[PDB]
């Protein structure tokens, strides 16, 4: 073929509002962060030794403005998006950032949250 | 106390063969590349376009081996590992890479796919 | 190709209370089911229609415990089991039930308060 | 309190040629079976075993036909579908089939590569 899966899948909470924000031909696109967590107790040293991955979704259209009418902090939503690393330069050098895109082949769901 | 769900699933082609490594000695932790690919035909010129994700994933214990004595360039596989961006500062500021961590969690598995008969 | 990958992820929520089982080996194996839901407009033969899946999912050791222990009717969880279908004959003939199977290459996760 | 996420990921080779249908008036309908397997050798006799789950998937639109027009037997495709359980009473009693669906929220996908 040519193709392949890309999927990206996640249930977290966002840890700020939507970022939201608008663009050329007026796009709606959100910038949610979410944050999974894995922990796993035993030998170490003191107290406590959690993890937690902050994933940057991108939202577009639809979603992106649902996220920015209801979507808060805390809340916990189900990610099906897609990675998508893209290529920015910084105030100087050239940055990086791989983002979880949510575009049709996905959406976002949420769920009790808080 | 905090979990939530980490999840990526990926099914592509490694584009460069894998890399490698044991520690101690035996931590083994491959280092393949995959890449996904979406085309469409340009509307505005009627050609032929494709832009292609290239995923950094990271395979551990076993599937590392794996990997290693079956992988290799243009080989197509099957990733379930877990989004893990992690910091590291380069040779002045500090970089962060979002790698497909195959964990446990996760595994790799690889299809008959594409460039076989290696050893000609 | 020669293995393949059979995997299933759902969010759901029970919709009754675990019922968990002891086998012989010792082992505790839950059966909580699943319900997602997909709800839709048409113009055919309906309002805002809804139909909603039930899964039939299966946890083994600790899950099934962890399932029992905390699991409750409308509690909402992640399940990352695998298709299983399996025969079984009914008082008669036989029958098949495709259950969500969480065996290790998965797991069970529940959301709002956990083993907390 | 009327959705959730059912989804159901495959990677999986056709075990036969895909029961490709059009439907009344349009619309195919393709059938595909695929199967997983699942081998380990015996910690007592040593041999090696194999289980291997086959799935009912269900193809719609353009992938019934895509799969109608390239999916070989032996073919191994990606499915992203979803758990549908549906009931239809056999030449007496009720019978339900739990099947993989894959309708837009995923999608066929076939390997090859040669």
């Amino acid at each position: 073929a040519s193709r392949g899966v890309n999927k990206v899948i996640l249930v977290g909470n966002l840890g700020q509002d939507p970022e939201v924000r608008y663009m050329p031909n007026g796009g709606a696109v959100a910038n949610i962060t979410l944050a999974t967590s894995e922990s796993w107790r035993d030998k170490a040293t003191g107290e406590m030794k959690e993890q937690t991955e902050w994933h940057r979704v991108v939202l577009f259209g639809k979603l992106a403005e649902v996220a920015s009418e209801y979507l808060r902090k805390g809340s916990q939503v189900y990610i099906e998006g897609q990675l998508r690393t893209r290529k920015w330069t910084d105030q100087s050098g050239q940055d990086r950032y791989t983002t979880e895109v949510v575009v049709n082949v996905g959406g976002t769901m949420q769920m009790l949250g808080g």
